């Protein structure tokens, strides 16, 4: 199909987010590249407004699942690439257990040859000395499965998953994710059978970077269907 062919090589990525969490307003810019042939993403994010008022890991899922590797036998289930180049809206509610929530609305599409993720994020109901506003989360990331189901009435998909953020005391802060994707354009899109994205992420720091930032290396493979 047309949109999957846009991803057979290395594709430059731009991410731009504006956020307001409990009235703390901030912006982040990111750049990198994806190689969906290998399910591979490399991204660097910079807080352009100063210090990020929430922990970097809490934003990883919000900051391009079109770069997932869909095995050849699963290509007919790849909604994300099928919506390209016109793109898709991706919306989430992220519910931090015993704390606040983020609501995100993003548009993922090509601008020229560059894959862009533009996000508005709103966070409310956070506790002033909870794990988020209190910055009690370790700078690391666990592996998780993203469970995808079709949403035919919206010509799109939904997903549900649980992200676990490690707390500095050794405990875990659960972030329940509910997700909806809808295509922006008028091209045909693929409505998938149930499957999941097996996702692993590593966070690091650029030793030469003094702005508040995050480097992300992520690998994602679609799975759960055998033939
Ligand atoms: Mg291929
Ligand atoms: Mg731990």
């Amino acid at each position: 199909s047309k949109g999957e062919e846009l991803f057979t090589g290395v594709v430059p990525i731009l991410v731009e987010l504006d956020g307001d969490v409990n009235g703390h307003k901030f912006s982040v810019s990111g750049e990198g590249e994806g190689d969906a042939t290998y399910g591979k993403l490399t991204l660097k994010f910079i807080c352009t407004t100063g210090k990020l008022p929430v922990p970097w890991p809490t934003l990883v899922t919000t900051f391009v699942q079109c770069f997932s590797r869909y095995p050849d036998h699963m290509k007919r289930h790849d909604f994300f690439k099928s919506a390209m180049p016109e793109g898709y809206v991706q919306e989430r509610t992220i519910s931090f257990k015993d704390d606040g929530n983020y609501k995100t609305r993003a548009e993922v599409k090509f601008e020229g040859d560059t894959l862009v993720n533009r996000i508005e994020l709103k966070g409310i109901d956070f506790k002033e000395d909870g794990n988020i506003l209190g910055h009690k989360l370790e700078y690391n990331y666990n592996s998780h499965n993203v469970y995808i189901t079709a949403d035919k009435q919206k010509n799109g998909i939904k997903a549900n998953f649980k992200i676990r953020h490690n707390i500095e005391d050794g405990s875990v802060q659960l972030a329940d994710h509910y997700q909806q994707n809808t295509p922006i354009g008028d091209g045909p899109v693929l409505l998938p059978d149930n499957h999941y994205l097996s996702t692993q992420s590593a966070l690091s720091k650029d030793p030469n970077e003094k702005r508040d930032h995050m480097v992300l290396l992520e690998f994602v493979t679609a799975a759960g269907i055998t033939h």
